DNA sequence: CCGACAGCGCATCAGC
DNA sequence: GCTGATGCGC
DNA sequence: GTCGG
């Protein structure tokens, strides 16, 4: 990509900062700068260039500097030199090894891939699945993949029943091209927002999916959200897919919109969409949008139409998907 | 010169 | 077992 | 780390 250089920087350190040091506001800085500097149709050139864009301050101004001339940084060498942090980068890439587990294993002895496969009885669920399939997790999906993963669903939550809709969001509403996982939306006009006629509702989805063999394997499972891995049929004499990570919402149909708009995201929208509501006096989650007051009580949510009513409340002119990838 | 920084679901852990 | 906190992930 | 007040 055009600016990958400094962008590929700029994610190292957002990834220390969250990974390591667990300074989530300097890994969102990082990685909102990134994010907007990967989007900027222009190679910069300066520090000074890419301080004019926003989230890029003086600090990340300098680091531009350096990396331009240099094409390194300081602060990347030493972190590399540093073997407790690096050991700590490496296993945090392991589904569901995160800061405190990644310490734990070091302390244990436990610092590669080899190590935890000797170590698997140290290993909860979530991180045994993730170390099963951590080659599998570091391949991303081609759109042309999601397409078909997105033709399984929905005709198998058809299946289970017609009255349900399914819409894929994350990236691949956005349009991109190729996806971390699938992120599925779901409705059904039994659980709407006060009542729900009848739980299970996920369950069965879920059941119905394992059923044929798609999804292979459970992250976590409540009654508003799966998290699982899935894998695409392949035909006769040939590699199997990649196991791919799954994530199924199930909401209220009387949620539905602000169910989209957050599964869609990107996660860099919703948290500036989510501050500006804030600062326009409202409050935005996945499920409703909600008057604020002046000690900060949530009133009760407004009437949602659409996903552009949402974005009138807080004054926002409506965006596409595909511009949402901030 | 500093305080704010989005919001939530589910699994596990510590202490009882 | 429960509460409440941490952990990890959308 | 950045941004707004
Ligand atoms: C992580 C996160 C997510 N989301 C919302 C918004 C976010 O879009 C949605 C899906 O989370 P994905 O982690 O799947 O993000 P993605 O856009 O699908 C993309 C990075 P890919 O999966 O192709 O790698 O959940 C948030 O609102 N906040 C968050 O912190
Ligand atoms: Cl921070
Ligand atoms: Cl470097
Ligand atoms: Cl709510
Ligand atoms: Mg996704
Ligand atoms: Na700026
Ligand atoms: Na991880």
């Amino acid at each position: 990509t055009l600016n990958g250089g400094i962008t590929d920087m700029l994610t190292e350190l957002a990834n220390f900062e969250k990974n390591v040091s667990q300074a989530i506001h300097k890994y969102n800085a990082y990685r909102k700068a990134a994010s907007v500097i990967a989007k900027y149709p222009h190679k910069i050139k300066s520090g000074a260039e890419a301080k004019k864009l926003p989230g890029v301050g003086t600090k990340i101004l300098e680091k531009i500097d350096e990396f331009l001339a240099t094409g390194k940084l300081r602060k990347l060498e030493k972190i590399r030199q540093d073997d407790t942090s690096s050991s700590i980068n490496f296993l945090t890439r392991v589904s569901g090894i995160g800061p405190s587990a990644a310490r734990k294993f070091v302390d244990e002895g436990i610092k590669t891939l080899e190590d935890l496969r000797k170590n698997e009885d140290k290993l909860n669920h979530h991180q045994r699945i993730g170390l099963k399939y951590f080659g599998d997790f570091e391949k991303r999906i081609p759109r042309e993949e999601m397409l078909q993963m997105q033709d399984i669903v929905l005709n198998e939550v058809k299946k289970v029943d017609s009255e349900y809709i399914a819409t894929v969001c994350g990236s691949f509403r956005r349009g991109a091209e190729s996806s971390g996982d699938m992120d599925v939306l779901l409705t059904h006009p039994s659980f709407t927002s006060e009542s729900t006629k009848q739980p299970k509702l996920l369950h069965q989805v879920v059941e119905q999916l394992q059923k044929v063999h798609f999804i292979t394997d459970t992250l976590s499972k409540g009654e508003t959200k799966f998290m699982g891995v899935c894998q695409l049929p392949s035909k006769n004499d040939e590699k199997e897919y990649p196991h791919r990570r799954i994530d199924i919402r199930l909401i209220p149909k009387d949620q539905y919109y602000c169910g989209v708009l957050y599964f869609t995201g990107s996660d860099i929208f919703n948290k500036n969409m989510r501050a500006h509501a804030l600062e326009k006096g409202f409050t935005i989650n996945e499920y409703t949008i909600r008057p604020l007051g002046v000690t900060g009580v949530a009133g009760e949510p407004l009437p949602v139409d659409s996903e552009k009513d949402i974005f009138d409340y807080i004054q926002w002119k409506y965006r596409e998907p595909k511009d949402r990838s901030e």
